């Protein structure tokens, strides 16, 4: 007679029970309800629940004072017809589901798996008019990566505490990003600042407007001097050289709108431009998710859905007018790429006008909703002006733009050279010059060491922000003033795993990883074949670690004297 629907969160229950109809009955979990726990060896392999030497038998445990939910949704469960688990769309929902069929238990065929990226009236009746399957491929996938961070993990720690220092953690995608921060920590540690300079000219043309020059050529080669007398030198020519306009080169140009967000964009702009960090940025943007205000807020696609794109574009027509409509909606799919970008859920509805959320979850939206409703207007328009001028064997320039239409720039916040033709001569008014140096690389910031990683291929949209935290309370690296510094013992233990766990340690090694990971989620790949071949390279790398470093083993936080 009835269903029974069951979600993670009060949160998420709440705002789908607003969409579906009296047959239906949801239930949050509150929560993971079963997981692991919180050449061989039984005490290894009951402490990390997986076994690596029995085909990876595993050792999930209901979680602690969930076991009344469990009778909660037993009990709940019977006197239902079917059930829906409509966990989020992620491989980790996927595998929350999964535990979520196992604990309850009955026919396979008393289970459905939803799938929506949003949770509307038409997101949430589509979902469930076309439901689907458990699909244990993304499961095996999700496991994989689970079995392989609790490997490393469990594994490699006990010989840091050993070598190293007590207390110690390795983390397999963790040690890799530390690598980063580190390699980075050290190429500003032995940059050089290198002195050059630049000098400017101030003009007044024949009206006598006035005209700001950069000089650009000396003897037609790029100028760029290195010290102080070659640019008194250089200023000493100038000062008695006759200028005159030579090309006015008047182009147009046009910027276009970003596409629309994605995880990993949406966390470097709120970093950016609202200051906020990853963590923050990800559990506002869960909670806007979960009040069905945003699409799913872990994606690496700039798909938008026809309706989203019809919805948009009429927002644009109706308040802004058809200038900013371009002809044709931009295009940033089928089977594979069939996500979405963050975006809101409705576009009608202002950052002012929600409810329960927190000022700088309203600022989060209304990023977000700025860079959709932006991302589908027209471009903007400009008429660059580029005036060369030259005086001696120097040759100057000045750039200027004047904006023509503001296109899309029209949903952001509220923000010129004289008349010279080809021939003219200007006074020279005064010379400037200045001295300049080289900077050394930029520290990374949370969102831009995501940036980093995404480019690499080394994160995932669903684990960036726990690699951002993970790594932070452990004493390899820190955030001061928002920027990330590596710590003494990151470069330690950085420069060990480097030397006796060069696999673990490489980039492409780790990117490759997440490629084979998706080919688990396709089929394309058994998790346990991918599994035994992980733990073959990792123990080889282990054993020789392990060993006396007059062996090859790891290095001990040495350092011995005279004797
Ligand atoms: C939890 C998790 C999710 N995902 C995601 C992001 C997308 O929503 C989706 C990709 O679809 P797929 O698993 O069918 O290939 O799963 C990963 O790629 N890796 C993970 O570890
Ligand atoms: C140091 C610092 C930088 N920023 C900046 C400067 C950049 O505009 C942006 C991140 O720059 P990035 O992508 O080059 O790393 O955030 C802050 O917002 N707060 C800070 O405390
Ligand atoms: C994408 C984009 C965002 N912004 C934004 C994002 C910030 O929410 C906003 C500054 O905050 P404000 O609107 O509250 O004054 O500017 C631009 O100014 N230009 C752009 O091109």
């Amino acid at each position: 007679g009835k269903a029974l629907v069951i979600v993670e969160s009060p949160a998420k229950a709440k705002t789908i029970n607003k969409y579906l109809g009296s047959d239906y009955v949801v239930k949050s979990s509150v929560g993971h309800i079963r997981d692991l726990p919180t050449d061989e060896r039984g005490a290894l392999v009951n402490r990390m629940g997986v076994d690596p030497w029995h085909n990876w038998e595993a050792h999930y445990e209901v979680l602690p004072g969930k076991e009344k939910v469990v009778s909660e949704l037993k009990q709940l469960a019977e006197k239902a017809d079917h059930i829906y688990l409509a966990t989020d769309l992620d491989r980790e929902g996927e595998a929350i589901a999964w535990h979520l069929r196992e604990v309850i238990g009955g026919d396979d065929a008393r289970y459905s798996r939803v799938v929506f990226n949003e949770i509307t009236k038409n997101a949430i009746r589509q979902a469930f008019n076309k439901p689907g399957e458990l699909n244990i491929d993304r499961v095996n996938a999700q496991q994989a990566r689970r079995f392989m961070d609790r490997v490393v993990g469990y594994m490699v720690s006990p010989l840091l505490w050993k070598k190293i220092a007590r207390g110690l953690s390795a983390g397999r995608v963790q040690s890799v990003a530390v690598r980063l921060v580190v390699e980075r920590e050290r190429e500003i540690k032995a940059f050089v600042p290198e002195e050059f300079w630049e000098v400017d000219a101030s003009t007044t043309t024949p009206s006598g407007e006035a005209l700001a020059l950069q000089v650009t050529h000396q003897n037609d080669k790029p100028f760029r001097p290195v010290n102080k007398e070659q640019t008194q030198a250089a200023v000493s020519l100038l000062e008695k050289a006759r200028y005159s306009v030579l090309e006015r080169e008047d182009k147009p140009t046009t910027s276009k709108p970003g596409a629309p967000f994605i995880t990993s964009t949406l966390q470097q702009a709120a970093s950016t431009r609202l200051g906020f960090g990853v963590k923050k940025t990800m559990m506002m943007a869960q909670r806007l998710y979960e009040a069905g205000y945003i699409t799913y807020m872990r994606t690496d696609s700039t798909n938008l859905s026809q309706d989203a794109v019809n919805m948009v574009r009429g927002y644009i027509s109706d308040n802004f007018g058809k200038k900013y409509l371009p002809e044709s909606p931009n295009q940033y799919e089928n089977s594979q790429e069939a996500h979405e970008a963050i975006r809101p859920s409705d576009v009608n509805v202002m950052a002012e006008s929600l409810k329960d959320m927190e000022a700088d979850a309203q600022k989060l939206y209304q990023l977000i909703w700025r860079q959709f409703v932006a991302c589908q207007m027209t471009p903007a328009k400009y008429d660059s002006t580029t005036l060369t001028v030259g005086a001696g064997d120097f040759r100057l320039k000045a750039r200027g733009r004047i904006l023509r239409f503001d296109g899309w720039t029209k949903v952001m916040p509220a923000l010129i050279l004289p008349a010279v033709n080809k021939g003219d001569a200007l006074t020279l008014v005064e010379l400037t010059p200045a001295q300049h140096f080289t900077k050394p690389p930029a520290r990374f910031s949370e969102a831009s060491l995501v940036k980093e990683l995404e480019k690499r291929g080394i994160g995932r949209p669903s684990t960036y922000a726990s690699i951002i935290s993970t790594i932070q309370d452990r004493g390899y690296v820190r955030v001061e003033n928002r920027r990330f510094y590596a710590e003494k013992m990151g470069e330690i233990v950085t420069d060990r795993l480097e030397e006796n766990f060069r696999e673990l340690m490489n980039y492409d090694f780790t990117a490759q990883m997440e490629n084979s990971l998706d080919q688990v989620a396709n089929h394309e790949a058994e998790w346990k074949a991918v599994l035994d071949h992980f733990f073959s390279d990792f123990t080889q790398q282990l054993d020789k670690a392990e060993k006396d470093p007059e062996e090859g083993g790891m290095r001990p936080n040495q350092m011995v004297l005279t004797s």
